[PDB]
């Protein structure tokens, strides 16, 4: 059986220097309902460069659930909230889900 | 490209592997990308929750989401899992050919 | 609007080639950044017999205009034959930081 809805889903990856302020971000969105959930992925390496050094830091990386209609709200709370002057809040478009799952996220957010 | 990226978390070690390889196996897929210690953050029953998963990180054809998404809900413990695909817009020409040339049609 | 950032899934198969990669990339600005998922197991058929091998994620970001430039550093330096570089569309983000990319690559 195909799915017989559009998907209105997205998964924004989001960075965040240590697992404290990771899981305090997460907690706050999941229980906003600004998101249905959270996967938090640990002990990521960030290389960049910076003032023409080549860096390589330690950070954490959220993958939010949520719909397109909510993305700017939790992009507007995490720039309150977030420790960094500029943070990483990117949006991946999910094309395809199983018909439950897209409800059960629309049923959960705001 | 019709190169998907599916994502499906699963409980623990022992399930997500037991999926990849099944999935594999059958050729529904043409490679899995297990992400250990996943932490995963959701409200239920009123009640904001913190537990272990695993993610699975699939490659495979957009053609085969579907028989795939059967597969998955059959065999997976959970009563309603996470099985969602984003859209590969680029790739490398060899690798997309492999991918299509593994995966069953 | 859909933005013209994308991220990268490259895979490769210990820490350190993952990070010469991740350094050669970001020093000649291919991409802003990138972000490096160790402990990867990475399950795969060949010649009929499934596999279980160690591998490590490279997530990298950057423009859709340098794609193909990308792509044909990553095939000239990467240890595998046939490696695995495919791009998902990042279709809206914080547009401090879309900025930054675009200004940040060559
Ligand atoms: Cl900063
Ligand atoms: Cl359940
Ligand atoms: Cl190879």
């Amino acid at each position: 059986t195909e799915t017989k809805i559009e998907s209105n889903i997205i998964l924004i990856y989001i960075s965040a220097p240590n697992q404290d302020e990771a899981t305090s971000i997460a907690k706050t969105l999941v229980d906003e309902e600004l998101c249905a959930c959270v996967s938090i992925i640990p002990s990521v390496r960030s290389i960049y460069k910076f003032k023409g050094q080549v860096h390589d830091e330690n950070e954490v990386m959220l993958l939010v659930k949520t719909t397109s209609q909510l993305f700017t709200t939790l992009k507007e709370k995490v720039t309150e909230i977030h420790s960094y002057e500029l943070p990483e809040i990117i949006a991946t478009k999910v094309v395809y889900g199983n018909e439950n799952y897209i409800n059960w996220v629309n049923q959960t957010v705001r």
